[PDB]
């Protein structure tokens, strides 16, 4: 069956692998070559969160990580992509370089 989860870190990460393992193929939609956010939230052996999380996209083409100061590993900095190195200090950048864009359904 399902393999059995109890600390709920580890059903989070079972949704993502069940739904990874369903899509398998290298481009089988139309024109995609901007639209990765591929992560896998890992558990301590007692259940923790991982202190540190990762996010990739083309093969080695980048490599972002941060910190998780909660159990939620949830309150990113805002930079869903960080220029590579994990400087978990602060999230409060003032120059309002960019405002992100995320909101876009597909239909």
């Amino acid at each position: 069956g399902p393999p059995p989860a109890r600390t709920p870190c580890q059903q989070e990460l079972d949704q993502v692998l069940e739904r990874i393992s369903t899509m398998r193929l290298p481009d089988e939609r139309g024109p995609l070559e901007h639209l990765y956010s591929l992560h896998i939230p890992n558990c301590d052996k007692h259940g923790l969160y991982n202190l540190k999380q990762c996010k990739m996209s083309l093969n080695g083409q980048r490599g972002e990580c941060w910190c998780v100061n909660p159990n939620t590993g949830k309150l990113i900095q805002g930079a869903p992509t960080i220029r590579g190195d994990p400087e978990c200090h602060l999230f409060y950048n003032e120059q309002q370089e960019a405002r992100g864009v995320h909101t876009q359904r597909m239909q």
